[PDB]
């Protein structure tokens, strides 16, 4: 559709933020200097809800909302009809794990938790990694019957940002035709250093944790679990 | 009404929890041992929303929900028709301030913040103290046109728990007639020590901060501010 909700959905640390920076820069025309800047272009569902706020259930315009919640949580139900687009980002779960921790004893325990849970524990509306990936990539067209769905790997976005981001922008159908030079500008606006300034201005293998831990991950990764199923599917496992 | 939402609303630390313990014990028949126990009897709106969950917009039974959000936040709007009762607890703002901090430099700054904000900063859907008190005690019958409203001081509940809590239980209209002996049991189930075990098992004047700070509070308290208006109204000021 043209009017309606665009979900930028993903498991935490799956590239969501970086994308929100690029979307902010592409649309506003200027590179975000703080997080507030990004809020101009896209909302955080969890943030809104934290304040008893929520996105428009009947939107007169395109609306970009980020969330990490599973698509089946009761709140998302409210937007069954109003949702026009679903963008889902996937990232290598290992990279999510490492990312989340950022004191060996402290980390290992965390790492252990992650492996035992196949993800993060917010909590239950977040689901495990495979849970979140499955629901969004497979059940979205059910939960949002007016929506087009697009799934992308963080890694792929990262390897060809101009190509992939233009695809994303095009998919989102924001009303104007995509201009590639804007795309490049937007990619450049959210460089690693830039993302670093954002953090600042707003304030491998698992071997180091121990081979015992790498081992445990590898078992999960190649085992018979749902986690192992979706990892393999997105080229994160053998 | 009989079916529908019962809000247990208040500013944070205004007695809400203690009441939820008594309600849990009155209803289940046993003293809560953890917080999960209380969730049996009453829900936390913020908690649910945190998980993308939410209370029933069309409830087939009486439903007790706690919240600290202002009654006018967009999310509460969803329950305009379904709300049957509003219980609002008020507490002495000074006691809320002290309560919230629980390292002089650390506290003073906090205290200062509080005074400058007339309350807490979650954030904006929480509103300042006077904001929260005003909206709930005055605008409730507007926002929930099928609801009866009852406001009570934490202090009064504390001074005559059996009398006040029976009033509360009666007001809530949970379906069964109030039995006083149950009331006493429920009060006894949530003694100070008991409340202490709950914390554990689940894991004055502002002079000490400095006379400069007490002074600042006193100015707020007797000044011309909304804060000062509602304080005076509930007997917390001169």
């Amino acid at each position: 559709s043209m009017n309606g909700i665009r979900w930028i959905a993903s498991y935490p640390k799956a590239g969501n933020t970086w994308l929100r920076c690029m979307l902010a820069a592409y649309i506003t025309g200027k590179a975000p200097q703080t997080w507030k800047d990004m809020e101009t272009v896209s909302l955080e569902l969890e943030g809104m809800l934290h304040l008893g706020d929520m996105p428009p259930t009947e939107p007169t315009k395109p609306v970009l909302v980020k969330t990490h919640l599973k698509a089946d949580v009761p709140v998302l139900g409210l937007y069954s009809e109003a949702t026009a687009k679903v963008l889902y980002l996937v990232r290598n779960p290992r990279d999510i794990l490492l990312s989340a921790m950022r004191d060996m004893e402290s980390s290992r325990t965390f790492a252990r938790d992650f492996i035992a849970n196949e993800g993060l524990r917010g909590g239950a509306g977040l689901g495990s990694w495979p849970e979140n990936v499955r629901i969004w990539t497979e059940s979205s067209r059910d939960r949002f019957p007016n929506a087009d769905v697009l799934t992308m790997r963080y890694e792929d976005l990262k390897g060809d940002p101009v190509a992939r981001f233009s695809e994303i922008v095009e998919f989102l159908d924001l009303g104007d035709p995509v201009d590639i030079e804007d795309i490049r500008r937007a990619v450049a606006a959210c460089t690693l250093e830039r993302m670093r300034e954002l953090e600042k201005r707003s304030q491998q293998s698992l071997s180091f944790l121990g081979e015992d831990i790498e081992s445990a991950y590898q078992e999960l990764l190649h085992g018979d679990s749902e986690f192992a199923h979706y990892a393999k599917q997105y080229g994160y496992a053998g």
